[PDB]
């Protein structure tokens, strides 16, 4: 059925950041929760009719490991995204609270965000453009799935318009870049999540030991122009340490790619590993 | 008397950026029409008491050159600043109906500016921090003034989190800037305003026949690492070109202050001038 604004009940704030706010919503008709995104976007009628339509493939985009999708509108200045509630919030939250996340649930955080990044190229020709902890969701069933990613061309270029960076070194330079720019993001965010802090400016031997703010032309062109961060090593396995480090080559040509990556030693590991990520991610932010 | 949500009612949407909205309302009590600002902040509620206690000086911030305020207070997870209604909008929204602003009205903005970081500083102690022309306000009865500075220490630290940027090469680059800093973002806001786009990366010489996107890391590279905008000569007095190179010294200490700006030629010289600054804003964005 057709969502409209009308059928929607407020339940709560699940977040907020630059240019949208979420909530939890009850759908009246179907008594189904939801999370409604809302974007404000002052924009002419045709360009937002526009970006509705282009919204609209979202309906075709399942996959195990993207968020789903139930429907897009607009109502009084405000396009509205209707997707599934996940229950665990993102990966930004469940770091909060964790501190930091243990290698082995990381590997299964890799494996899902390779398997929704290769979805979204093979099936749909496009690149993720805003990897990032809290674009990655997660839930009580032990699902990690990809959200906020460049559906709708129109919608990039209406928001295009920080303390701190996910894009790589060539995207911060210019145009040339393309789906390799979302594995320098997914490297970056790996590295955040294991150490419990963004990784740039890299933690200090005292800082090292104690746990085992930056100007922003400072914090870029540390990206562009300093060699990129790295695991600690010993607390780490050399397979990670391997991994991330593929990830995080600042030429984006010989940066791994999604095929290789998901041949990676590391994924053959964590892909044979019994995880149970459900009962960790519960544990952690107190869901049971 | 006190301000609370329920006494207001809505009129209209007067714009929205980043991390603020602002609507055209009804104080109900008293009859008067406001722009109430409503700040969404997920804080702590300790420190939501230290933001709204610390607004409280805007009612000690009294200055034609000063957006007038009315009150602040929190309600259902926003923070709400209502201030005066300025008819004529911001000089980013006039610059975008006028093409370009007449150096001689550039004159009386100068002024103005100067005038309300004087005071802001002289009678609070305070930089302003957020110079452009979105929070250089402007109304029928001709009068220019500053809104959206630094009166409030934690909300400037709650806040803290583009395609282009008003800030210093200092500010850029780290902690050390102060006062100075405001001198450059109103002399590249003057450029921008004269020129009829923002000036960076410089117009070309078939750019300057013609009216007379960059990456985040090339823009803020070229402020800290290129030489400032100048104005185009032959189209401007050299007064003015002489004012806006002062504002522009990338150096802070040796970039002029608002002393030496007061004392300026062009400021001398606008000053002097006899300008219909209220009818030629209504003309150009259709108020009468
Ligand atoms: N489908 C969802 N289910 C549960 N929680 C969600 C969902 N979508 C978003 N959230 C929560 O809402 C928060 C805000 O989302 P939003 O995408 O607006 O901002 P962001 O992604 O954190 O950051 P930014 O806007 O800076 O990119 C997210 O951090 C996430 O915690
Ligand atoms: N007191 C006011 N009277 C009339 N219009 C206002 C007033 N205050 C703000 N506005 C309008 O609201 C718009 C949005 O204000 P806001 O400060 O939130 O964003 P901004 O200053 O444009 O940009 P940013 O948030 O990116 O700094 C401003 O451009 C201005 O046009
Ligand atoms: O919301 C989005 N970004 O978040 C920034 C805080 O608003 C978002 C952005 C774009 C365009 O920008 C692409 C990145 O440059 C887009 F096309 C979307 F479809 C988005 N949302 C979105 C996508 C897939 C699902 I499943 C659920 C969603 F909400
Ligand atoms: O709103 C503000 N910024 O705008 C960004 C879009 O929300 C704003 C920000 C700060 C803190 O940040 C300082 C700059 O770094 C502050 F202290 C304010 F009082 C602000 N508002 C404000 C001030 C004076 C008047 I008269 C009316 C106002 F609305
Ligand atoms: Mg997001
Ligand atoms: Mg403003």
């Amino acid at each position: 059925m057709e969502l409209k604004d009308d059928d929607f009940e407020k339940i709560s704030e699940l977040g907020a950041g630059n240019g949208g706010v979420v909530f939890k919503v009850s759908h009246k008709p179907s008594g189904l929760v939801m999370a409604r995104k809302l974007i404000h976007l002052e924009i002419k009628p045709a360009i937002r009719n526009q970006i509705i339509r282009e919204l609209q493939v979202l309906h075709e985009c399942n996959s195990p490991y993207i968020v789903g999708f139930y429907g897009a509108f607009y109502s009084d200045g405000e396009i509205s995204i209707c997707m599934e509630h996940m229950d665990g919030g993102s990966l930004d939250q469940v770091l909060k609270k964790a501190g930091r996340i243990p290698e082995q649930i990381l590997g299964k955080v890799s494996i899902a965000v390779i398997k929704g990044l290769t979805y979204l190229r093979e099936k749909h020709k496009i690149m993720h453009r805003d990897v990032k902890p809290s674009n990655i969701l997660v839930n009580s069933r032990g699902e990690i799935k990809l959200c906020d990613f460049g559906v709708s061309g129109q919608l990039i270029d209406s928001m295009a318009n920080g303390t701190r960076s996910y894009m790589s070194p060539e995207r911060l330079q210019g145009t040339h870049y393309s789906v390799q720019s979302d594995i320098w993001s997914m490297g970056l965010s790996l590295v955040e999540m294991a150490v419990g802090r963004y990784p740039i400016p890299p933690p200090d031997a005292k800082e090292l030991e104690l746990m085992f703010p930056m100007a922003i032309f400072e914090l870029l062109d540390y990206i562009v122009n300093e060699p990129p961060p790295k695991l600690p090593s010993g607390v780490f396995s050399l397979e990670f340490q391997d991994f991330v480090n593929k990830c995080l080559i600042k030429n984006p040509a010989e940066r791994a790619d999604l095929k290789q990556l998901m041949v990676h030693a590391f994924i053959k590991r964590s892909d044979a590993e019994e995880v149970d990520f459900a009962g960790w991610l519960c544990s952690t932010i107190g869901l049971n």
